[PDB]
RNA sequence: CCCCCCCCCGGGGGGGGG
RNA sequence: CCCCCCCCCGGGGGGGGG
């Protein structure tokens, strides 16, 4: 038996209901399965419920050919009739299109249903996606943890009752853990389904704990109590070594970003000359240490390293911190500007209050007050002058990060918290799904960060690592800046 | 119930990359 | 840790014999 302690934070049976960018499912990585992985900074796309795939010579026709003798989880509340088929996969994202299955965060903010044109069943075995034009992007999207296949067969006895609600609470999937009994927020049992497609689970029965806060994690993990901790708080981590034998660390990058945004509904924030000032007066490598404490990155990108479409070695910030040329623009201003923060979790800030201070601070030494707001995630999507957010994606695609957080078609929603629309930036972001190799994509992403790093819709402060803490007992520990962890892997020595 | 071909999974052996 | 070929096992589909 293994014992998985993380936050309660985010916890969820559905990353598709789950607001973007804010976390990688720990626990749908197990219990339920998508068409595609992606598992390499090759962006190669390993089969799963989908055997194979062919695109046609226009671009707009993808056929997916599924996976046979494939079968959903045998649980209480479900007993499956038949195998995976078309049915299942027409169901899933038909949902979250919008059409008939006979509010998505993710899928909304990359504007699937504009994407697609219809999901429909050839045989039971095969699955035709119509596309309004060529996007080189509709895969990678739908091998990412909001593209889950759920059961069709379930969600018809479901629908019979009104009870599809039930789908979130009571899971069926195909993943190669099955979920045997849990309480909400506290804790999450798991097993191995015996019925799998694949190489089975080595590990029979897992646990997933929520229940303690980031300061006593390490506490139940060394009181043996707990054999994998994630997210550590990041004052313990420098109290932990690399040399020990009954412990080990393990770290990866990827796309955790830590942001600034300024809101452009703000005829104030809207001038370029105040915005590359405000940028030049925050000492973002003073933070680095005071809130990460060296799990961090001084940001001056939005596409991290470990992308297939990071061409650019990250140049020199020409909007870093200088004080000197702040103080001139911003004092003689003499500016007072709402800066919220939003009062939650954060994967990509342990402390963002803290840092929130630290920003107040940079700036009145350049004459500009601030005034921070403790914001909750609701108030906001019922003004601010600046606001401190992020995001969190294992889909390395630019097109599901960077399209979410500056497009125009996000600027009403909550995903574009800077409320900018530059129709110059879309020009690249669009272009960039029209070519289908990856030369023509990194190219055109690369335009768009260049434009966005000059124009400054948002200051990227941190590029965050996520880390556990592993028992010397346990292998098969594998940290991916793809996604979550793989529990199939774990096992004892 | 017995026998071919295709696809997929798992295992074992030979070969190739860090 | 990643990738070829051979062999074996299991599963699914098409074909052939009582
Ligand atoms: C490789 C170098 C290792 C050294 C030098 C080492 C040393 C020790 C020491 C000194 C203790 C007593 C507590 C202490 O004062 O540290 C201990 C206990 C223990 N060690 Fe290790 N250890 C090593 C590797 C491992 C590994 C790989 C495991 C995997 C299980 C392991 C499992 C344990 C366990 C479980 C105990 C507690 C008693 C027990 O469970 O049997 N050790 N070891």
């Amino acid at each position: 038996g293994l014992t998985y302690c993380t936050h309660a934070s985010g916890f969820s049976f559905n990353p598709q209901t789950a607001d973007a960018g804010t976390s990688m499912n720990v626990v749908t990585e197990q219990i339920y399965n998508k068409l595609f992985d992606i598992k390499n900074h090759s962006a190669t796309l390993t089969p799963m419920l989908a055997q194979s795939y062919s695109i046609s010579a226009d671009g707009k026709e993808i056929l997916l050919n599924l996976r046979h003798g494939v079968k959903f989880h045998q649980t209480p509340w479900f007993t499956p009739t038949r195998d995976f088929n078309a049915e299942d996969v027409v169901f899933s994202i038909n949902r979250v299109l919008g059409h008939n299955t006979y509010r998505f965060p993710y899928f909304d903010s990359i504007k699937l249903n504009e994407k697609i044109k219809s999901v429909t069943a050839l045989s039971p075995y095969q699955v035709k996606i119509e596309l309004f034009a060529p996007d080189s992007s509709i895969l990678s999207h739908l091998a990412s943890q909001y593209a889950i296949i759920f059961s069709q067969e379930y969600a018809y006895q479901l629908s019979a009752d009104d009870n599809l609600a039930q789908l979130d609470t009571h899971p069926v999937g195909t993943g190669p853990y099955q979920v045997k009994d849990y309480v909400y927020n506290q804790y999450v049992r798991l097993v191995r389904n015996e019925n799998y497609w694949k190489k089975e689970a080595k590990i029979e029965h897992i646990i997933v704990d929520l229940s303690t806060d980031r300061s006593g994690r390490l506490v139940k993990f060394f009181n043996n109590e707990c054999q994998i901790a994630s997210y550590p708080e990041v004052s313990q981590i420098g109290l932990l070594k690399n040399d020990d034998k009954h412990y080990y660390m393990q770290s990866t990058d990827g796309m955790n970003l830590a942001y600034l945004a300024f809101n452009f509904d703000k005829p104030l924030m809207r001038d370029h000359e105040i915005r590359a000032a405000i940028s030049q007066s925050l000492n973002r490598a003073r933070i680095i240490h005071s809130i990460y404490h060296n799990t961090a990155t001084v940001a001056n990108n939005i596409i991290p390293e470990v992308s297939w479409a990071s061409t650019v070695n990250t140049p020199e910030f020409e909007f870093d911190y200088h004080p000197k040329i702040a103080k001139n623009k911003l004092a003689d201003k003499n500016l007072l500007l709402n800066l919220w923060v939003i009062n939650e979790e954060q994967v990509y800030n342990p402390a963002p209050f803290k840092m929130a201070e630290m920003i107040k601070w940079d700036l009145a030494q350049a004459g500009v007050k601030v005034k921070v707001r403790a914001v909750t995630r609701p108030f906001l999507t019922a003004n601010y002058d600046l606001i401190l957010s992020g995001w969190l994606a294992g889909n390395l695609d630019p097109d599901g990060f960077m399209r979410p957080i500056l497009s125009c078609g996000t600027k009403n929603e909550l995903t574009n918290l800077s409320n900018w629309c530059n129709e110059e930036f879309d020009q690249f972001m669009d272009r960039a799904i029209t070519t289908s190799h990856l030369s023509s994509r990194a190219k055109a992403y690369n335009e768009a960060q260049e434009l966005v790093l000059r124009e400054l819709p948002i200051i990227p402060i941190a590029n965050v690592k996520r880390i556990l803490v592993a028992n010397s007992r346990v292998k098969g520990v594998k940290m991916t800046p793809f996604g979550s962890l793989d529990f199939s892997t774990l096992y004892f020595i």
